[PDB]
């Protein structure tokens, strides 16, 4: 069948090291509920093969796997991409809330943003009158720059906590900010490697810098 | 041949119904009534479809007048669905398909999640409780599973003065196979002279300190 | 389909004369929302078969009947019964609230009432303390019943407006009432023809007298 | 306070016949619910001064009135507006949904309308194709008339129900209205005695002819 | 200061045995929502003088009570009536949503039904043709009765499951109700002593007899 | 194509200049939001066959369009009608979602108006005692004019800001209000371009001429 | 005291030249509404000082300015500032609801936008390669400019419908704005008077540029 | 007054190392809703002083901040505890919202979690079948645990992205929870300085341990 039986043993080489997205569902043969979505499983199995695997891993005769993740009740889904948690989904559902929950959490956003931000850049320190036109400049070379926010944060509330430094490019449009991270992210420039990714448009855009 | 609908009578009502098994979904009717009308060719494409899984069967409260009454049946039509002689649920008037098809989906489905916490019933007294009960009850359960925590919970029954007080211990464990294992070993054992009921407790009601079911 | 197509012609035969609930559409082809509500009144006109006629008068090939009604805007609903305009409503609706206002204003479409009312049936200087006593002795004769209502009421908002009589008999099960309406309707009682007819039972259960 | 405290004996005259809206609530001093909205209505009596008037019977004192108008579960709220029942409550309800209640039984009362009635003005006989014309001319003398419906409304299910004629006539604005109605109200036209009022906007603009 | 200060030994006699509703806050000093519903406690106690009393609870100086309610998070509301947990609130909120809560809570239920159920009364194998009128008789001491039901239950999905029996009384008007509640429930009828209490009117309505 | 594939060359042609309803897609490959959808769009594209045309503009491959219509992030759905811009969607949704989204859009609103208003018609200065009247001749061509306003509106609070005139024509049936558009709307008059269009009733009969 | 007493003849000078804000009041002595509200405009016209003027123009008295708003229904309040209507209000209201009606129409919007839209400055046929540029430059004297958006739009479905250019200049920061809007509205540039106003930035963000 | 006005050159000092929540309002002169705002923030300064400062910057006269933060529209409101931002509001509110706003943001949660998340604590490779065991009892010192859950958490999709581990402590009731934490926080372990925090008790109990 197109379902992947994990065991305890199995499960890091099956679910963590996979590619692609896999569904894992834990489950009992006593537990009615898991009884229930087993055959919607099935047909997620067929309908999404080639983006989705199906695993079960039944937590009677593995025991060990489950309370890694914080199990409680069951069925709970775990959907994993690429060794990473997506989602989860306790309890029994339709297939038609299941697939929603699919879709949604398989995009990964609901919007690409115009926003990057670029992390471990600079420190506070290096932050002179300069430093706004050489980044609008320097991102000039992906595409128009709407604006740019040298952002200062304290990382708690603590007197002697940390300030970073969050450096916010606004593009005119996703397919530009795009090209930008691609560019960027993880590259080294002075001894500090780059992150660069998106930041969520409707938080940047309501002035909230915070994430 | 015999239709898939069975045509109830009062005499029949209780071997067709309150003793059958499986879903049992009756609808109290009559010629004249117009919304009965309307939901009659529904009814034999839920006869058919939901066939396996549940019964439909008809009641003409004109030629059979005993039995409505004595589920306060007013309108017509009322849809009643039984099982295990159990009334899981009442519909009054005609409806869509698609409404119908809710209906008895939600109401066939049984629970959405095996808990982890189990409900000890009719287990103690009031009066048994004392400082050492508690972590009784934590030993005891320990061989089922990791317990997480305890609760011996006294509820009053009624609010007249002298309602009786009751016993409910909460028994949380750490994943639900551990709970099925305690329940499967405790439900329906005599401890010091008394039956024992052991059984799930709705998870999300236990984890907003609702210990009222 | 199901739906009926009207014509200014035709109106006074198809809507005002006849027999039963009759929801007119005064549409026309140009009409967002006319279209959009189109499929909605397809699916009511089979769910409802038997208890309901759907239909449908285009204004542009009609123009003379939607006039006499002080219809505005369109899709207009307007929902006869028996000559009578029992509910209007304008603009386009979901499925639930034309569900919801066939539900509200026919009552017989969702189930046979428990309630009769009698009307025509006794002028107000008529009424006295055994009147309550002699309906339900009479209608005792069809099954066993509830409650009797001797209810007056004031047609129309000006001071010397006239007050009627109605008579609510609740029996005890819907098919005492089906007997009851069969067994008085259209007899004659002290130089009147009595009208009974079903109640909303809904609105009976809220006190609501008014229909 | 603004409250009025209802007897069996003054009902008639303190809800009947009083003018504009009186809602009405049926309460006793055991029931929990009674006592929760007492506040709201509290309230709710300052808040309507002017529009709707407060009234409350307590059906232990005063067990007379209740079962003529059905009530059955307490609180009840009846709004009756000039005699008439126009809507009812069950049950308790929070300030918010009495205030919802109530706007949407109340709202043409806030405004002076453009749409004059004429009532009992014409035979259902005398309709003919001259009728519409001839009323916009005369109402022509008191104003720009927008429109003029001559509307036939049909008494009852009853196949021999009696038709009666309103005339809907729409002008441009609430003081032409007033003076037609000023100057036609009380008339004596062939032979009758013409009822000219003001008609509700909003029902008006909203095709509802049925008041 | 209408607040009354808990501690473990003063719990069961000031809140278990309390007359009228008690509210109780399972708080502590560090707790940031506890701070924040504080003054808003001080205001309902206030403002619900005589119908509720405030009372609170410092887990930190009291830590024996909290666990013997299941208490995880703080606050922790519960609203105690004669020794019942009426609700539990978990959690900061508003003072509106308080009052909600506690509005609805305060009052048992949303209306005074009139539909009585008779609980312990009769044992199935007692039920005669004779039963319904018995009923009938005896409550029409307390007001019109409308229909009585005698109800068979079984009590579980099992093969031998209790089967009770409750008798249903739905009286004209729920003043009637009230009086018939005052008069049976307690009494000792042939060997058993009866509840009688209210039964929710609108499941009554609906034909459920379930509760 | 029931999905008809855009470049910025044909965007005028198959969107602008297009019979009916168009909705366009701007998105991009890398863009897992955009992915999710593409199934949900194959669906749409069957089920409003023959009321809807599905289009996709690739923001990599064809640049130039989604600036011009003020394209951030992806997906964006625009939905047009008949070159006009009907309503924007941005971000990926489900399809029940998007079927809500296209049936009120498509529609337009949930009543088609019987007032037109008239725009760059008229200059303040031109305003005389004559042009109601004008107005109501030219217009009483299409059907029965009920009102005439002639609106003057400044176009800002600054000193200088354009005093523009809106010119409402209400007619009395929402069918002669589309035949007067149809005929005006676009005409050449005093050497500028008429816009005649359906004005918002609800707005109009409120006294809001602000739209 | 503070209310003043408007006439046709003193309209324009009293109400749209003038300083500070005007609430008018449509009224006429019958009207009962209106003598509903009419303490509370007293007690509007005391306590909003120095922020509101309120004036009653009787249309009895005065019938001509009334029809010049699509006065319908009395009382209607307009409020005006700097000789725009901020908002209509019909019919009467609590003083609550009215000083919420002011506070939010006296502020104009919840948030002065980032972007200004300017109107009837390019025909379709003018827009160029240079034009964004050249706005861009233009702009950039009042501030950092984000983004500009040349949108065409066409005004209605029909066949001959106008196509007009509006121009989205969306600023860094509000202040910015508030300086181009003051510069640019109302003058005359190539013998065109041009509109510079603010544009909803919650649209603008969510790519909705219609309005 | 209690509220305090800022310029550029006393930020820093005066907001970012001041004592206690600060609520900075970026608002200018001309601004309607900055008005609107105005009197509210007045009564907000006086309510809760003690617990909050309120402050103003008007971005006309200290142009220099707002771009710092991402203000775009105005007004913004922006609360400060210790030099961090707590939470952002952009626009105009009523008194009844700002409170709510500033209620939830000044008490820092809803409820105290009952679960403590200890972060870098132990690196991947340190993990062993009596870790779990180590931290039930070291945390045994604080109050009774109900479970403690080692979990490994990759940080990223890319294939050599950082494993990091959150130890999850749940104790059986909140004041034991807030002593392991105040006890534990910012302590150094084996050389790494150790997070001991809150984790939201929804989100653990539903097996999300994302956060
Ligand atoms: N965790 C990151 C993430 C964020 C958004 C989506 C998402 C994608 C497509 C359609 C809906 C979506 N959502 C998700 C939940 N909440 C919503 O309201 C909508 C998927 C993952
Ligand atoms: N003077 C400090 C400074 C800081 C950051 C950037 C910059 C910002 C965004 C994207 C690329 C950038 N560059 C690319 C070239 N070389 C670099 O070091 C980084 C540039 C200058
Ligand atoms: N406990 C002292 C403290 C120290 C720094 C900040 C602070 C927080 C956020 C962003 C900037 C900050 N600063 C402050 C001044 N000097 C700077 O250049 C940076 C706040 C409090
Ligand atoms: N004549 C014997 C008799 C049989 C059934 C009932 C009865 C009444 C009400 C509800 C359930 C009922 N049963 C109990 C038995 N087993 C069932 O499953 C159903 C009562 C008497
Ligand atoms: N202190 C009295 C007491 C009360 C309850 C339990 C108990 C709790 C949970 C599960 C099993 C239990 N037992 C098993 C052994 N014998 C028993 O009597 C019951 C134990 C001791
Ligand atoms: N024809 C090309 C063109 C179109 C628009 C603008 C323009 C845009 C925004 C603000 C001011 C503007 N200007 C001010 C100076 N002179 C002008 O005529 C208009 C400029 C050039
Ligand atoms: N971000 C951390 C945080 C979380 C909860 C509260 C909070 C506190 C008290 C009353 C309400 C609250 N809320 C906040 C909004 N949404 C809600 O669901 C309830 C405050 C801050
Ligand atoms: N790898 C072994 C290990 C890892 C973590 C803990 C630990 C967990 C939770 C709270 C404190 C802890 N400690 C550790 C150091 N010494 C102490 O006194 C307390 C204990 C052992």
């Amino acid at each position: 069948d197109k379902i992947i039986h994990l065991t305890d043993d199995s499960f890091d080489t099956d679910v963590l090291k996979a590619d692609g997205a896999i569904l894992v569902d834990f489950w009992a043969e006593w537990c009615g509920p898991c009884k229930m979505i087993a055959p919607i499983l099935d047909e997620i199995a067929d309908e999404y093969q080639g983006k989705l695997t199906v695993a079960k891993l039944n937590i009677d005769q593995n025991p060990g796997t489950a309370p890694k993740y914080g199990i409680r009740g069951i069925p709970t889904l775990l959907l994993f991409k690429n060794g990473e948690v997506a989602a989860t989904k306790v309890g029994a559902l339709s297939k038609g809330q299941l697939k929603e929950f699919l879709d949604a959490n398989l995009a990964g956003s609901a919007m690409e943003s115009t926003v990057m931000v670029l992390r471990n850049m600079v420190d506070p320190k290096d932050i002179d009158d300069d430093l706004e036109g050489e980044v609008t400049e320097e991102c000039g070379k992906f595409g128009a720059v709407n604006r740019v926010i040298i952002y200062q944060e304290k990382q708690g509330e603590e007197e002697d906590a940390e300030i970073i430094v969050k450096i916010f490019v606004e593009f005119s449009i996703a397919s530009e900010t795009h090209k930008a991270i691609q560019a960027l992210n993880g590259r080294w420039f002075a001894g500090r490697k780059v992150v660069a990714e998106v930041y969520d448009q409707e938080r940047f855009d309501n002035s909230d810098l915070s994430a």
